[PDB]
């Protein structure tokens, strides 16, 4: 958990302009969070980047989990191996508002982070999931009580999030 160069926003929420994959390699965190979908198909974006960094081992393990347990619910999670990136990967499904899922489930999604003391995570439901990223940060700050290190891979978005939170 050797996180470096983060800006502390609250007593338990930190943020950095960084690729979550690059952070996982440098930090070797106990838990890395994946911004998953309910069938754990890691086809692009954050999930695709994390899966590619495990040389597809995450996707094979995920298919085996789904075969035995069925899909997740929106707002839910599962703990699987972290492979070479972390001890564990916490796969969390935030709502995809571009597909009509309820934005209120973003609170349920962040609540899954409270079962782990320290996490490296992405900004849930941002990007192509369509949630307002400033709203996602506010729900993270209001809901997560354990120590969360957010990696946002876009300097422009990083700067807007820090400005909107320090207002
Ligand atoms: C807002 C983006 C800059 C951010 N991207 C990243 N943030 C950190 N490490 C990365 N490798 C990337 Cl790709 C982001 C955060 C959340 C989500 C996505 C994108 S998505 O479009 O893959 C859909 C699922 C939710």
């Amino acid at each position: 958990n050797s996180f470096s160069g983060y800006l502390k926003l609250t007593d338990n929420v930190y943020i950095k302009n960084a690729d979550i994959v690059e952070e996982a390699k440098k930090v070797k965190p106990t838990v890395v969070v994946n911004a998953a979908n309910v069938y754990l198909k890691h086809g692009g974006g954050v999930a695709g980047a994390l899966n590619k960094a495990t040389n597809n081992a995450m996707q094979v393990e995920s298919d085996d989990y789904i075969a035995t347990n069925g899909p997740l619910k929106v707002g839910g999670s599962c703990v699987l191996s972290g492979h070479n990136l972390a001890k564990h990967c916490l796969h969390v499904v935030g709502p995809n508002v571009n597909k009509g899922e309820d934005i209120q489930l973003l609170k349920s999604a962040y609540e899954n982070f409270n079962q782990h003391e320290v996490l490296l995570a992405p900004l849930l439901s941002a990007g192509i999931f369509g949630a307002d990223p400033i709203h996602s940060l506010r729900v993270c700050v209001d809901t997560v009580r354990t120590n969360v290190y957010l990696a946002v891979f876009d300097k422009n978005l990083y700067d807007k999030l820090v400005s909107s939170f320090l207002e």
